[PDB]
């Protein structure tokens, strides 16, 4: 047999027709179609009348999105007595092989029922019910001239990693709470499920910690290349976690330490072994600072930094960083890791650690290896000592360029483009391990505007959340990229300034 890999399309970038991204398990389609019309109600039942009033929120968040761009005021109804025109979401009778992310989704033409074990596998199954309606739908105001139909079909579905994630850096360039919301939105669509805010590094510090008010007084007052910065509150935190958990997302905050600590370091003097504050930094290098191991000032510091963000995030995880520690020897790392780790633990968290933070001897089986390095000896310490590992190789670097002439981006990984970011499985990156899952890193040494971010994340994080959500056997490059752009308008109607890759 002959085979080829793909080159770039001649003529550039490509970039009753559903575009279900990422794949699902099985999708089989008939004759037939139900149409959505103006008289459409979302029915919902589940199997209490608490579980009932959970998928009624989804319900309306659905009928939300529905209305955007039909003009419809489709509203939602709790009971299990659907009628001719309806949607209806329900979790009875699941089918629990297909797990708590798990759902069918069976499209008559009088009648579509998404049937899940659980609210969170309606959530799941409603984003491809938004994908197997018209592109058009996912407009953002009302489109006209586009019946809205959906094609008799049959869809069974479920995750292959429990796990699937997206990290941004909020440090090195600022990003608004809207802004942080519309990214958790858009990646919801594709079946992301977890949000890792990467709140502090050398530039700035993001959270408000009343405890030590500087931090954000001086701490948050500059960015990477000079700009005015920015924090959430407290409050602006729990709003983002709020609307997080309301497409079933977990935030996993994180502050970096030892290293990556210059704001901190820049905000209190008695931080720093001569008592002095270090000037703010404005610049990308990385690996030179840490927090003195050995005081007890600065274990109270990490406490009462992990005791407030503890009280307001409701994730079990909390990321402590432990990447580049450059100044920090390596007995005064493994120490300094178990001794914020047991604090961590104190207050109820466990911690997610970038490599090589597995290795501290303060780890314990709970602790999460994030493995960034996938070197052949990464995550030998988590594998012997039971820990779960999310891995993001080059492949999830979605902060690298697409091309050597990409005019936004790092490269130190090499260029990731939408093939490389498809073509890869989590055991290339670690062998032998319990592999939670994946996460496409966000970095933003380079990235200013929301049109960076969009530019850089889609389509790059579109191949990972297929690599998260669907079997390596069923994972399939000129599938994908057909698949793709198919998928174009509603990139384009979602209002993702998106780049438009050359290889698909
Ligand atoms: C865990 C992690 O990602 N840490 C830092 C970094 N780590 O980057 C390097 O180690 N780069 C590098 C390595 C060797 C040669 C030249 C650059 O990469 C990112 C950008 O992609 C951000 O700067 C991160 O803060």
């Amino acid at each position: 047999h002959h085979h080829h890999s793909s080159g770039l399309v001649p003529r550039g970038s490509h970039m009753s027709q559903p575009s279900i991204l990422p794949k699902p398990v099985s999708y089989t389609v008939g004759s037939g179609q139900f149409v959505l019309t103006k008289n459409a109600s979302i029915f919902v039942a589940g199997n209490n009348v608490g579980e009932t009033d959970e998928l009624f929120n989804i319900g309306q968040a659905l009928a939300k999105k529905l209305n955007a761009s039909t003009g419809y005021t489709i509203s939602v109804v709790k009971s299990n007595q659907p009628t001719a025109g309806s949607i209806y979401l329900t979790t009875v009778g699941g089918n629990a092989a297909l797990g708590n992310e798990g759902y069918d989704l069976i499209t008559t033409s009088n009648q579509v029922t998404l049937t899940a074990n659980k609210p969170e596998g309606v959530f799941r199954g409603n984003q491809t019910l938004l994908q197997l309606l018209p592109a058009g739908i996912e407009k953002n105001t009302v489109v006209s001239g586009v019946q809205w139909v959906i094609p008799h079909s049959n869809i069974s579905d479920k995750p292959e990693y429990e796990y699937r994630g997206l990290m941004l850096d909020v440090a090195r360039h600022f990003f608004t709470v809207d802004e942080v919301k519309r990214q958790i939105d858009l990646a919801s669509q594709y079946k992301i499920n977890k949000f890792h805010m990467h709140l502090s590094d050398d530039q700035g510090w993001r959270i408000e910690i009343k405890s030590w008010p500087d931090l954000i007084e001086i701490g948050s007052k500059g960015q990477v290349g000079g700009g005015p910065g920015g924090y959430y509150t407290q409050e602006q935190f729990k709003d983002i976690v709020s609307y997080a958990a309301e497409r079933y997302i977990e935030v996993i905050p994180e502050i970096d330490m030892p290293g990556h600590t210059n704001a901190a370091l820049a905000s209190y003097g008695e931080l720093n072994p001569d008592g002095k504050r270090k000037a703010m930094r404005t610049d990308t290098a990385v690996g030179y600072s840490t927090l003195m191991p050995r005081a007890e000032i600065t274990y109270q510091f990490v406490e009462d930094v992990i005791s407030e963000l503890a009280a307001i995030s409701p994730s079990p995880y909390i990321h402590l960083g432990g990447d580049e520690s450059n100044a920090t020897s390596a007995a005064d790392y493994d120490y300094f890791f178990g001794r914020v780790t047991a604090i961590a633990n104190s207050y109820g968290k466990k911690v997610v650690g970038w490599d090589p933070s597995d290795t501290s001897s303060g780890a314990t089986s709970d602790s999460v290896l994030q493995n960034w390095t996938c070197s052949a000896s990464t995550g030998t310490a988590a594998k012997a000592k039971g820990m779960k590992v999310i891995v993001s190789p080059a492949n999830a670097y979605l902060d690298m360029k697409y091309y050597s002439d990409s005019p936004i981006g790092l490269q130190w990984r090499g260029f990731v483009n939408t093939n490389r970011a498809y073509n890869w499985d989590p055991t290339d990156c670690i062998k032998g391990a319990n592999i939670y899952g994946v996460e496409s890193t966000l970095w933003t040494e380079t990235f200013v505007t929301q049109d960076h971010l969009d530019y850089m994340l889609y389509p790059k994080l579109l191949s990972n959340a297929e690599v998260g959500w669907t079997a390596r056997g069923d994972r399939n490059w000129d599938d994908f990229k057909e698949r793709l752009i198919e998928h174009t308008p509603r990139l384009q109607n979602k209002g993702i300034k998106f780049f438009a890759d050359p290889i698909v």
